[PDB]
């Protein structure tokens, strides 16, 4: 049998079975962990449709099958010795069958944490370390950075477009705002602060966004087409921050994400975009 992880009692981790220190085949089926995964030099030989459609994530896991939950054979015959989840997935229970399981209910650990919880699962304690060092220099350094062009007060809001609809975002649900909000502590809008942020995200009727944007929006969507109509609209044009040019429009299929791969492009876009609204 495995060499086993300590298997540590942490907010949100659940383990089914006995979870490998040193798994050699994982199957990641929650695109929040996959990145993570790989940073701490996982071999993922199953991934989710999501990680395929990033294309930082999907250049390091070309090796790796797409599967859903759902695919019982086929993550059988990939003969994996560690699944992971998220905790809300349907079949948890049949997953666990195949292999040991680790699920993850959001939230309940910061985007920061997560990849130290790994460290402390899987011993990879010292890699989780360096990068987290690294991470918190390097995000001041830019925080300074692009607060010299906005200045350290100004407002932002993470928005996404989706289907027909449009959300706001918070600090803690992917699209940018771990960068924004976390790694360079822009401030909100007081409405974001008070209607979205504990909340994670809401769902917004269009004709209000304009309360909801103070200097900067950042805006993810999947196709550059989806924005159209509210974009050349009268009530978008007559918000100051579209007026000034401090819209930033970002690609979800990265964005979406918050895992160290994903947010290291991020963060580069986002600060190179920060300073090219003042160009
Ligand atoms: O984990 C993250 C950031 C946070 C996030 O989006 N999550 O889903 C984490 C798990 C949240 C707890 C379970 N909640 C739900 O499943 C509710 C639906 C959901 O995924 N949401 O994000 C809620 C707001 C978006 C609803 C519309 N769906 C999308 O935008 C698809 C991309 C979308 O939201 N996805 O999750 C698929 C790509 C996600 C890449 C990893 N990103
Ligand atoms: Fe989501
Ligand atoms: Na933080
Ligand atoms: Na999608
Ligand atoms: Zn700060
Ligand atoms: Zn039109
Ligand atoms: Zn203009
Ligand atoms: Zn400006």
């Amino acid at each position: 049998s495995k060499s086993l992880s300590p298997m540590p009692q942490i907010a949100g981790v659940t383990y089914y079975g006995d979870i490998p220190k040193q798994p050699k085949r994982v199957v990641s089926l929650a695109s929040t962990y996959t990145g993570y995964l790989k940073k701490l030099d996982m071999n993922l030989v199953g991934v989710t449709s999501y990680d395929k459609k990033n294309p930082i994530l999907a250049k390091t896991v070309k090796k790796a099958k797409q599967v859903a939950a759902t695919d019982l054979e086929a993550i059988t015959t990939l003969k994996p010795d560690l699944i992971v989840v998220g905790s809300t997935e349907e079949n948890i229970k049949q997953l666990a069958e195949i292999a040991p399981v680790i699920s993850i209910e959001y939230r309940k650990r910061d985007y920061l944490q997560v990849l130290s919880d790994f460290g402390r699962i899987f011993n990879k304690e010292g890699k989780a370390k360096k990068w987290l060092k690294d991470w918190k220099t390097k995000t001041a350094a830019y925080e300074k950075e692009v607060k010299a062009v906005t200045g350290d007060k100004a407002t932002f809001t993470i928005m996404g477009l989706y289907e027909k609809d449009v959300y706001l975002f918070g600090k803690d649900w992917g699209r940018g705002g771990e960068i924004i909000h976390q790694a360079f502590h822009y401030d909100a809008p007081e409405k974001v602060k008070t209607e979205v942020f504990k909340q994670g995200y809401l769902s917004l009727s269009q004709e209000v966004l304009p309360d909801y944007i103070g200097d900067y929006v950042v805006i993810a969507a999947e196709d550059d087409k989806t924005g159209s109509a509210l974009y050349e609209s009268k009530l978008w044009q007559s918000i100051p921050a579209v007026k000034k040019h401090h819209v930033i429009k970002v690609n979800a299929n990265v964005f979406y994400f918050t895992d160290p791969l994903s947010l290291e492009y991020q963060l580069e876009t986002l600060r190179e975009a920060i300073l090219s609204s003042e160009n």
